[PDB]
């Protein structure tokens, strides 16, 4: 048996990431797949990169926030738009601890990977195979779009992140489509589910006979500590980060 | 923390059910939810009822196959229709061990119930709330139909069975929709995943903070022993049962 932890949409959430990695370590996880959206708009910088450096990371794909960071530091974002100015402040925040050379490394990642596990082809991407941004694959996404994860090129199991929701569904051909959700910014549209903003990730176990387990986990972390950390660090847009971690909007 | 095993679509697969019950016991499962399709076309009769009756079953709903066994033992089937001929033979097989008192108990079950875990409302049915049969809720089903599980009446998490596939997806309103797949007749349209016909079930974990785990498990069982059991007991339509357990079509 190989036990793989899927890690997605960390978003600089230091305390939530530490808690998930402790959980994963306890469970005897063998390897880690990284689905992107690593840094921003959360607290962690050097800390996130160092935590990940310690891991047996055997697959990594490019998230749209890594592009954003890259464009942000190169001064390639539109200063007219408020949403972009918000991004600029996050990029500048990140730059205080992270070198341009490291941002180059984060940016130089494939959109899509494929691994073989015995009989099974596994596709891996942040969002779509050739597009790491957008809303094609939200919870009500068109089947045409989901099938893009599992055909041309084909796989039997696609894993993706980006939407910040846990998922197990199917391509038209019965190919598995899974999403670990988000470590740092779990997204809920149901108000009761939204009261529980513990971190999200998932574990895949492959054995001699195929896929033996798909475990969608929630991990408790200390929100107060993460928020205090944000205050101490002078994280930009504290009020937004507070809403996301406390209220989930 | 309360740990709940979702058991569905057993279809009289004695060996697969026994392995699933052993697995669940080892994990320290606290309650069992029986989603229906209990007996036929597989081997188990008395033994399956004996097993179930040892369980703390805290939720139970009616599957279409419980209806089929009812009409079947009431002499309402016409064997000039191949579909019904097959069903009647399965019913006769079942009738060598199972009394009409027991079939009545199997038949006297609600289509849809609800359970509450703190803030969360969970809906339970075999298929649709008012209809334990059909193809509305297949892997390519319409969003309108999935919404039937979570609205009118409302719940935050719907669980259903019937389609013989593991599932985690969403109501339009972000409500969760989960399916443990099938214990005795797992179903795959992807030929690589079809090479692995281990029993499907799933575990839900609820704690003080809400839903903390969704574990979609596969459990190995002795296929040769269940086919040897089928031969020994003179199970009707052996090659159809063989084909489902070995090839998955
Ligand atoms: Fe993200
Ligand atoms: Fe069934
Ligand atoms: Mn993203
Ligand atoms: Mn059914």
């Amino acid at each position: 048996m190989t036990k793989i932890a899927l890690l997605s949409d960390i978003h600089g959430n230091t305390t939530a990431l530490e808690a998930v990695l402790a959980d994963a370590r306890q469970l005897g996880v063998d390897e880690y797949w990284l689905l992107g959206d690593i840094l921003m708009p959360g607290t962690g910088r050097r800390r996130i990169l160092d935590l990940l450096d310690q891991l047996p990371i055997t697959a990594r794909v490019l998230g749209n926030w890594e592009d954003s960071l890259w464009h942000g530091v190169r001064k390639e974002l539109d200063s007219t738009r408020p949403s972009q100015r918000y991004l600029l402040r996050q990029c500048q925040y990140v730059l205080e601890e992270i070198s341009l050379e490291e941002i180059e490394v984060l940016h130089n990642q494939p959109l899509q990977i494929h691994r073989q596990f015995g009989d099974l082809t596994v596709g891996i991407s942040h969002h779509l195979p050739d597009k790491n941004w957008g809303r094609e694959l939200i919870h009500t996404g068109k089947q045409e779009e989901f099938d893009r994860l599992v055909t041309h090129p084909p796989c039997d199991i696609a894993v993706y992140g980006h939407i910040h929701q846990q998922l197990l569904r199917y391509g038209t051909g019965g190919q598995l489509i899974v999403n670990p959700g988000s470590i740092g910014q779990p997204f809920f549209l149901d108000a009761q589910l939204r009261k529980d903003l513990r971190a999200q990730y998932m574990i895949l176990e492959f054995d001699d006979k195929g896929l033996v387990d798909m475990d969608f986990r929630r991990v408790d972390y200390d929100v107060a500590a993460e928020l205090q950390l944000a205050k101490d660090l002078r994280l930009p847009y504290f009020e937004v980060y507070y809403e996301s971690l406390v209220n989930g909007i």
